[PDB]
């Protein structure tokens, strides 16, 4: 794309979503929504088989935007986006394992946090790597994950690469970004591990990540459509027989596009 | 929501409002023992029997401030807060009646756990979206609680069709209700959550921070009815009972606010 | 205090510098155990919450007289000094690196003594005046009556484990004022500044920087400094690093020594 | 010595690149790739032999650039001069996964350990090879189980702090050991290196990953590292923690780093 | 002293490059415990608080000669440092013979717990305040480590009668001794402590970092007498032993010091 020049009333819009989590249990009218089912343990790295519903995925959207040499495009220029109903963590009263000889509070959500979010003109660019090649995700067969099994993807094989282009399908432990592309796309993210390390996290309403590059270009929405993913683990739930749950919150996302002109 | 024009310039353009807001844990009688503090934390036996007892369940503090009375209007216009945890240096205290370290010979364990604080400056009432982590929570221990009176599934996610405003202190617990980002345009709030079991309390407090409320282009809260609405949650941790009971310590928060006089359409 | 212009001139500016001494409980330098507390007890039950005399951490003051300025109090205009910034550190980070004293031991008697670790809580203030107070607490029936030189209420209430504003006081005595139940006002201090943070837990790694590159600027946001009544200073802290623990598990509060360099200048007041 | 800048078209280039980890398990056809072999214990200092294959090294790469095919009898010549690069660790998310074959939580009931506890992370951009220098916490350290590791041939009590008679630079990717060799900064003043450790035995990894910052590779003089012989050299290592087996056993876990840097013509002196 | 004019022109700049080696307590490049201390002892009572030799880090220093220089005089003025800890990958190291984690089957315990980090730049010697954590402590085993000749209850705070300057490498212990935040007009300092038992170490490395050094005033340390002094110590935590004896690991550290000519009254 050759980026010409914007448009200068009725040259920008906003627009509003949000994304619910895909923890595992992904069915609104069900029970344990928001959460992944129980997580399973392979007995050897050729028996790594998790169960249906135990595997986080990212959440995606495609929104639709209203539609010579030069055409017209949007562009994306900001987005304010937050993390909705952190508080729900202020709980310690739930069905949970418990401090000090069944006398202290439940185990709040802790552990695991993993807070990613994109936002581009196009499906955000995957790459396969895995922490084991020989996982078999066969007990569901809606994730989408490659036909085949090699050594090499728990390296980068480059070989092994995927769109976002399905919600609640493709598993956040074998697919990230791809960073040899995405140049449409802008993503952010980040990782705090261990085992029962506490969560941190903030929400305001007040703060705006930009999302023009360092020529002053946003992602560029082709056929008019805007591309939003993201996924947010803020813990494990810790259950009274030590059984454990991945909980996870939706993500609300405000953006602001413009016209732009394109040869 | 309100189409702005130009501040109004010279004297009497500008006022200050200072208050501030005691916590709201679950005991919150100023005249009993406990104040200040939750009641005792129970934990459920499954999540289909999941009723906190009567005081166990921290709350919103919100207070609604009556401001100066004053084609065009004029609306009092909130530009910017300083704000503060008060009583930080109440901590610093391990001689009370609770668990202690090294075979009964060491400290009494200070305040500590979970911590979180948020607070909001707006034009009207903090508006509420409803997210719970157990769908089935019985508040009916506590008919004071605002709750919705029907209990779903998918209010373990977002829910647009269970929202509500924070119109009542000491009454919304925290635990199900967090600020909507899909509306809140005349409200700036500011959070931050700490979790984890015993972790330690990372607090601050100063004379000498200011926050700024004006928005992008330049424009705060616009107080309508003349009404400035103030919120907030000061969680600092647990006290940790001799027996391991455990009960939710908040702190106080105060605020002194900047307001101006903004002309409006 | 309607304020005015700076006065120039060769002896429009003036450099107090001071240290004060850490307050633990035990706070007599001739005496074994100074800058720490005593051992600390634990209550039986909330209502025999009684501290022993010397457990208990207070706020070091004090009050530095400044250069007359004024020799005719009967004029249109007055000078005073006004602080305009500090620079402050804390003295003695580096006795914290100290794992051989008479201590708990890692590794079943092996390892390390345990160093000085846990809570911290680090306040700084300076104003033109004393330090207004909040009282609030976390047991309102705590009972003070083991030291008489502690200045606390002399009624208890429910209500001071919130903020009740009938409960205030000024910081106007060193080593008395405890910690616990003693904060910054927030609804005054008009004319003082103030700095602090806590960081809890039971075995916590202290955090700690020390350095002579950082200065704070003690203007408000009007560009208007601390004025100095009577031509008095006042600082104030407290500096909690830690507990050091005793072979048999008995644990002492430890906090260290504060220094302060603070620039003054003179400006007119209306009188 | 630096002169100015070039105009005109093809003044500017990029390269784009990345580099796998070497953990010590380095073949991608066999198990355990971007892993290493499971971790051993000396009995004591003079028995410190680790196994083959359980040792990090650095990752490293010579890129070829454009020729800049020039008179050399001349005042000046054309440079390459790398002013800006963006670099991530890749695969960031694969740590999102507690169901391997692992020690695990709460009486085995709970999740799996993830990947947890040490973290380092440097890389380097520079005109010529990065320099080492040899500092090591045991001087006996005996790494003949694997003859491809590059190491001293003489071991000496004064390798225990900074001893400037022991220098390599880094010219072999997977042969170099982290544990022995870090960037010397006496010289490298063609290089830019950043690295980082947290240590610790089970420490959350803490780990970012953006497609949006880029990282300024000119000095204090406006000058970024000139590529001698058109040659660029791109360093790494990034250690995430150890995957902890069922029986304890523990290895390295490291991960790809992507490069995207930005190269300009400058005149310099001859 | 008063400060004027800069010096301009050609050689009016110059630049000092020097490394100091960690102080820990076994001091001597040709023995095995180098870059650590002596196994720690802990005493039975406060008033038998008697350090074995070798168990206690002091600091790092050196003296710098400038190039010989000289109404009004010229002295040489530092304008900034870039400083690295070095060696920090040598922490990437879990089989040396230490406790080992899982029962015996997982990794060796990595160097970890305690960290302080500390360097000085100035035109003369570091000044040192005398401030304690056990006044009894008796330095008797080790006659090399300066520490005052009297001790008194008092030193557990600050006093100020118990002074000293940073004169000698590997001879002030850094339990005792720290700088003097009343002095040091000419020098730089710049330190931090992170405590606790088995605390990850959180270390940095890069050539990329400038410190200025100059004051509010655009000044910087002058060196006194033609002398640049450099102080630091870097400790990065225990390393266990099999049988839980502890030691103390401290880095190297690295200074590039960049200097000009000030012209000043005499």
């Amino acid at each position: 794309i050759e980026v010409l020049n914007l448009v200068t009333p009725d040259s920008i819009t906003t627009i509003e979503l949000y994304l619910n989590t895909r923890m595992g249990q992904n069915d609104e009218s069900k029970d344990n929504y928001g959460y992944s089912e129980k997580v399973t343990v392979a007995n050897s790295s050729d028996q790594d088989k998790p169960t249906s519903g135990e595997i986080p995925t990212y959440s995606t959207a495609r929104i639709n935007l209203p539609m010579c040499n030069t055409l017209t495009m949007w562009e994306a220029v900001s987005v304010k986006t937050e993390v909705v109903g952190v508080s729900s963590l202020v709980n310690v009263h739930m069905a949970t394992k418990r401090m000090y000889d069944d006398k202290g509070i439940g185990f709040p959500v802790e552990g695991m946090n993993f807070h990613m979010f994109a936002v581009g003109g196009e499906p955000l660019e995957l790459q396969f790597l895995t922490g084991n090649y020989r996982t078999d995700y066969s007990a569901n067969d809606k994730l989408v994950v490659p036909p085949i099994k090699h050594q090499s993807t728990q390296g980068l094989n480059p070989h092994y690469k995927q769109k976002l282009t399905k919600d609640g399908a493709f598993p956040v432990e074998c697919w990230c970004p791809d960073p040899s592309k995405n140049e449409n796309t802008r993503y952010y993210g980040s990782y705090t591990g261990g085992q029962s390390t506490p969560p941190v996290l903030q929400f305001t309403n007040t703060v705006t990540t930009v999302l023009l590059d360092e020529n002053g270009v946003g992602p560029l929405c082709k056929g008019d459509g805007l591309y939003v993913s993201c996924c947010d683990i803020v813990g494990f739930l810790v259950g009274k027989d030590g059984d454990m749950q991945y909980r996870g919150l939706p993500r609300y996302f405000n953006i602001l596009l413009r016209k732009r002109t394109v040869r």
